[PDB]
């Protein structure tokens, strides 16, 4: 679809058979996701954002279906305040940024 | 123009007559820019995101110029690590994303 910008561009996604809101978020290299329980192996990861790094779960080849429109690859797992796809996923759905 | 994500949303912004690089970030409500000495009244504001909460001067009514499309909005002004165009001027633009 079209998505305009004067709200916060949430989705629905489905992670682990489970259904989560997510925000869109052109400015994240990577997908990082609160705190929950996933199949598989992960390794310590550490991710830095506006305030500073956090220790993250770095789950790879992980299946994620972002509105409909599936995606395989890495999902960071730990303290971020919102669960956000990022650049890794929404390339993956064919996603743009148009004006 | 159409801006695909395989690398950052950076594009070249014009704010207080200096050119800059700025990311086009959907997951951000509002701008947050580099340290930068602006003319006229602020307030201190407290942001937060992955890692923490940083400390910024929040100025109202600023322009800028985002790829040719003039912009008027609120922007705070701290250190971030990345300049950040976030929703308040991204609607201004006409931007949109689309999957
Ligand atoms: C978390 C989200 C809900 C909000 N953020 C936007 C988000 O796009 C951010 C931008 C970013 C920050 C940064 F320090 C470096 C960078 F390169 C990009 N990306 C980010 O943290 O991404 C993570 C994951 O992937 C990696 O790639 C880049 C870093 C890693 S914010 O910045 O915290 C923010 C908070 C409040 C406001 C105003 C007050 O509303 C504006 C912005």
């Amino acid at each position: 679809p079209q998505i305009t910008l004067w709200k916060r561009p949430l989705v629905t996604i489905k992670i682990g058979g489970q259904l989560k809101e997510a925000l869109l978020d052109t400015g994240a290299d990577d997908t990082v996701l609160e705190e929950m329980n996933l199949p598989g192996r992960w390794k310590p990861k550490m991710i830095g954002g506006i305030g500073g790094f956090i220790k993250v779960r770095q789950y790879d080849q992980i299946l994620i279906e972002i509105c409909g429109h599936k995606a395989i690859g890495t999902v960071l797992v730990g303290p971020t305040p919102v669960n956000i796809i990022g650049r890794n996923l929404l390339t993956q759905i064919g996603c743009t940024l148009n004006f």
